[PDB]
């Protein structure tokens, strides 16, 4: 994908999780500049579950799959956005283990990746 498309990407998958939960505008907005410096309702904490969801990259326990991911990154990310996303994911790959309930699995790891980004993170 170019980044043209990815920044419209994530407006779509916004579109297929939000209706789902009862979520901030202002919460979603942070989200997608990779602010995750505010305490998360657990609506939005399932609601970055099934975003990963929808990626492939974690299964219906949260449990991040790191191996997929790394096989998934093509379809989820443009070439300029890859080796962060590679970093990111090799960072955070364990962060999941710290946790047991399915959507704070997802979000501490989903906070992971917006914190050991050495660049600009968006999340859907």
């Amino acid at each position: 994908m170019t980044m043209e498309q990815f920044l419209t990407s994530l407006d779509m998958i916004r579109s297929g999780c939000a209706p789902k939960f009862k979520l901030k505008t202002e919460d979603l907005d942070r989200l997608r500049v990779g602010d995750f410096n505010f305490p998360p309702s657990q609506d939005l904490m399932c609601y970055t579950k099934c975003v990963a969801l929808m990626a492939g990259t974690v299964n219906k326990k949260g449990e991040f799959n790191a191996p997929k991911a790394l096989a998934q990154l093509p379809h989820l990310v443009p070439p300029e956005m890859m080796e962060m996303s590679r970093k990111s994911v090799e960072a955070c790959r364990d962060t999941h283990k710290q946790f047991k309930e399915s959507c704070e699995r997802v979000y501490q790891t989903a906070k992971c990746f917006s914190e050991n980004a050495d660049g600009q993170f968006m999340w859907p």
